[PDB]
RNA sequence: AGGUAUGUCUAACUUCUCUUAUUUACAAACAAAAUCAA
């Protein structure tokens, strides 16, 4: 559950560390030097971490810095879809688009009954920090899902591209966030959802 | 030769409740079985 990482001592006069926060003490225990909570093992240490007391410590001390100055039913067949991935321009930069392609009327014969069926695809931005090997991370994903389908991801290197400023006249349908009614389009007569 | 006089030139701002559950460690040289004319 360690996933191999190690943890110092707090004895060991601080190699970077995933968080700075859970230490050993002189004893062989872990702690959290902001909850100041002690914990038996490293199961008990996640719970910490994903517990709403770490995370109100973690606020309360970013303040100090400032100060200082349907998810049951879901079906899931895990079918990779086909993107076509391509270098766009505009102006005035360089942005990315995606034509992601879904099934020609061969399997969705057996589902029709209204249940999120008027729900198009969505995409969301995730942080490698994140999975279910925890080896390597570094970079975000641009991944996006669909019920029946199974999820894809797309490394983006750069900070920042195609993130615009105020392209619309601020309308307010938020569907599901500033992203995809900002920069998607699903043609669901087609069954074709582009992303730039 | 000496002395005097005159002139000219040259130098010098401090003292992290409750609740009901789950997770995980730990303590007590804690107690370990059988036999019974016990
Ligand atoms: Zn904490």
């Amino acid at each position: 559950l360690s996933k191999g990482e190690n943890v110092p001592y707090t004895f060991q006069d601080e190699q970077v560390r995933s968080n700075p926060y859970i230490y050993k003490n002189h004893s062989g225990k872990l702690v959290c030097k902001l909850c100041n909570t002690m914990h038996m093992s490293w199961s008990s240490v996640e719970r910490h971490l994903g517990g709403k007391k770490h995370g109100l410590n973690v606020l309360r001390r970013g303040i100090s810095i400032e100060k200082s100055s349907x998810x049951x039913x879901x079906x899931x067949x895990x079918x990779x879809x086909x993107x076509x991935x391509x270098x766009x321009x505009x102006x005035g930069s360089v942005g990315l688009a995606i034509q992601v392609n879904y099934s020609s009327e061969v399997k969705e014969n057996s589902v029709d009954s209204d249940d999120k069926a008027k729900v198009p695809p969505l995409i969301r931005i995730v942080s490698g920090l994140e999975l279910s090997d925890t080896k390597q991370k570094g970079k975000k994903f641009l991944v996006i899902a669909y019920e029946p389908f199974e999820n894809i991801a797309i490394e983006l290197p750069p900070n920042e591209i195609l993130f615009s400023e105020n392209n619309d006249m601020d309308n307010n349908n938020d569907g599901v966030d500033e992203l995809n009614k900002k920069c998607t389009f699903w043609d669901a007569i087609s069954k074709l959802y582009y992303v730039q």
